[PDB]
């Protein structure tokens, strides 16, 4: 559940915060608007994992694996049984063209998996987000927060309540350190993903955001409505749904945001010291 009466916590010892000494000095630990950005040394994952048990939170894990992309699913769903979300209830939902092709992988307990099937490009790159948008009813029966990511990856280190707000995106592991004006966004006045160069917060990867079931299906809706006008008017945005996810997030600002620990690859940008944790990666 969310927004429930929440009962007391336990009694706990843990390290006391000093006001006086940051988490954290060489990074931004919190936006403009007051949204965390989530970093390893600044939560203390004991006292998140107790908040969240004790609102028995479920998560949904949304994965999307056609044609060929289905060969990434085992070694995605083995890792985030090790790292995802573990001790909590998951319910991992495996969209896929080919529903004879998802391995049989060992699952913990209070956890389940779903295959969904699915069926011109234009369609296929509106997919996402018009199924997580088709999807609308069961999501909402079925769990508290969805966290939508691509298959071409690995956990590799903990992901887990850290994460969960109503709304939340995840910053670019190539623009983190960007200037607004060199982000990749939708730069045409004629796309509705359109940002212009003096406005951004951040670049958000396509690959890794989440939420609320409601927050999601909210975004994942305007996103598809954009999508489509798009379409209508003849106009394909530069990196088609993380363009669009970009300008939502910029008029929508998300609750949290995560750190590049969270997506990065590892073969193309090393591993920097400003990342203590490289949680979820590209498979090289």
């Amino acid at each position: 559940a969310i927004g429930e009466f929440m009962v007391s916590l336990p009694r706990m010892v843990y390290p006391q915060p000093k006001v006086l000494t940051p988490c954290r000095k060489d990074v931004l630990v919190v936006t403009p608007w007051l949204a965390p950005i989530v970093w390893e040394g600044t939560f203390n994952i004991d006292i998140l994992n107790e908040q969240f048990r004790l609102q028995n939170t479920t998560i949904g894990l949304t994965v999307f694996a056609i044609k060929k992309y289905v060969a990434f699913l085992k070694l995605f769903l083995e890792t985030a049984e090790k790292h995802f979300m573990v001790g909590h209830r998951v319910h991992y939902y495996v969209f896929t063209d080919q529903p004879a092709a998802v391995p049989r992988v060992t699952l913990g307990t209070g956890r389940q998996l779903s295959v969904l099937e699915v069926r011109r490009w234009q369609d296929v790159s509106m997919r996402r987000m018009e199924m997580i948008s088709f999807c609308e009813r069961r999501f909402l029966s079925e769990v508290d927060y969805l966290v939508c990511v691509d298959v071409d990856m690995e956990f590799r280190d903990h992901v887990g309540v850290e994460i969960l707000t109503p709304l939340f995106g995840t910053l670019h592991p190539g623009f983190y350190g960007s200037s607004r004006e060199a982000f990749t966004y939708e730069r045409r006045p004629q796309s509705q993903a359109y940002i212009p160069k003096d406005e951004g917060d951040f670049y958000y990867l396509g690959g890794f955001f989440g939420g609320s079931v409601q927050e999601v299906q909210r975004l994942t809706r305007a996103c598809h409505q954009a999508m489509m006008v798009d379409q209508a008017n003849g106009i394909e945005a530069v990196w088609h749904d993380e363009s669009h996810l970009n300008k939502y997030l910029l008029r929508h600002k998300p609750t949290k945001v995560l750190s590049p620990e969270y997506l990065w690859d590892q073969q193309l940008l090393g591993w920097p010291a400003v990342l203590r944790k490289l949680r979820f990666t590209a498979v090289p």
